[PDB]
DNA sequence: CCCCCCCCCCC
């Protein structure tokens, strides 16, 4: 049957759990957790100094990229399915080992290096190591917009199916 | 060699 966790950490609802609730508290035990939506308002307040972690839904896997050094990497759109997103850069092993992940997945991110751009591009974080990514499961509220683009292509914006079936762009 | 690696959709 359906098995849904209503997580206090991420503030998300997760199905297809890859771990027990006890295992969650263990991973987050000695770590300062910051909600993925609080991130942009948390820059420059010593929130990311020590060991920290966040968690969000994979909204967009973007396109294949190549580093200046010639290595491949990823740029993910992550969020809590609430009109607010954030950029995640997957480098090296992290990209190798998680670039095939499915949109809708719920990932815990550990100790990402933070970049904040007050020029409009906003909050972003990056990780490069395998243990910096933990798939907790699948967002039970995740869905794709049922609306269509201007050119007739099905919209691929992530939505909260519990609160509606369309983007900010479709109403 | 390792670490490093860094953004123009959907209105
Ligand atoms: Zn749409």
């Amino acid at each position: 049957s359906t098995e849904i966790l209503v997580d206090k950490y991420s503030g998300l609802r997760i199905k297809h759990l890859t771990l027990s609730p006890l295992e969650i508290s263990n991973r987050f035990a000695d770590i300062r957790f910051v909600r993925i939506t609080a991130l942009k308002n948390s820059v420059g307040s010593d929130r990311f100094s020590g060991c920290w972690a966040t968690a969000g839904v994979l909204l967009d896997k973007g396109v294949q990229r190549v580093s200046a050094k010639g290595s491949s990497y990823s740029i993910w759109k992550m969020g809590a399915l609430d009109e607010t997103d954030v950029s995640l850069f997957l480098f090296g092993d992290a990209h190798v080992h998680y670039s095939g992940a499915a949109v809708g997945s719920v990932f815990a991110v550990f100790n990402g290096n933070v970049r904040m751009d007050n020029g409009g591009k906003g909050f972003s974080m990056s990780v490069a190591s395998v243990g910096q990514m933990l798939k907790m499961g699948v967002a039970s509220d995740f869905g794709l917009c049922k609306g269509k683009r201007k050119d007739g292509v099905a919209c691929t914006m992530a939505i909260n199916k519990s609160k509606g079936s369309y983007c900010k762009f479709h109403s």
